[PDB]
């Protein structure tokens, strides 16, 4: 079975991406998967299945639940996604460690600005810009060093916004996720085609569109 998220969880997957982007020295092991989860939630359940069946699937339903876990001696509640490719243990640990980082940011500059927060609507698309680069290198794996050099150029402002935007750590998760699941490549190519078929929007959506076309 494989996780097929619909539109309903797209906002939750974006907050997952953002919690990673705000974490100081973030573990980007699951970033390659979460990025693909976000692009799937943008396509929907029906589309993701259609792409994977046409390419040549056991569709898993993704809904939000409440898991009660004990942290620092007391039990706490957390919003988690029903995923087979990502455990609740992995999901909860991204949150508490992003909370420690937010707590640290708060001690430095008081209450955090929308564009520096994990719940910013850009987060998931910022991540997708890294794999748009990784796809551009695979289409034409030694090109890792050029993805890092490109990410510093076009994602300068965004890298200035988030401490967890570590291109090397992120790019590598997509390289690995595309190698260990080649079906995500077809998912992402379809995603970016439907995405570059929008004549405006946001700055990140604008960098993604330009980066995707380069490939």
């Amino acid at each position: 079975s494989i996780d097929t998220p619909n539109y309903d969880v797209q906002k939750h997957i974006n907050k997952l991406c953002g919690m990673l982007l705000i974490t100081e020295d973030a573990n980007h092991k699951f970033t390659g998967l979460i990025g693909m989860l976000y692009a799937m939630s943008r396509l929907g359940r029906e589309d993701t299945i259609k792409i994977l069946r046409d390419a040549g699937v056991k569709a898993n339903g993704v809904d939000v639940t409440t898991h009660r876990q004990d942290i620092n001696g007391k039990e706490m509640k957390f919003e988690v996604l029903t995923l087979a490719s990502l455990t609740t243990e992995i999901q909860i640990n991204i949150e508490i460690e992003s909370r420690k980082s937010y707590k640290k940011m708060l001690k430095e500059m008081g209450e955090v600005a929308p564009e520096y927060r994990h719940d910013s609507p850009d987060c998931g698309m910022i991540i997708l810009c890294i794999l748009a680069l990784v796809i551009t290198k695979l289409a034409a794996r030694s090109g890792l060093t050029a993805v890092i050099r490109r990410a510093n150029n076009v994602l300068k402002n965004e890298m200035k916004r988030y401490k967890g935007l570590l291109p090397k750590d992120i790019a590598n998760s997509f390289y690995e996720v595309f190698e260990k699941h080649p079906h995500f490549i077809d998912v992402f190519v379809h995603f970016g085609i439907a995405q570059s078929s929008t004549r405006g929007g946001s700055r990140v959506e604008g960098i993604f569109a330009g980066l995707f076309m380069n490939a």
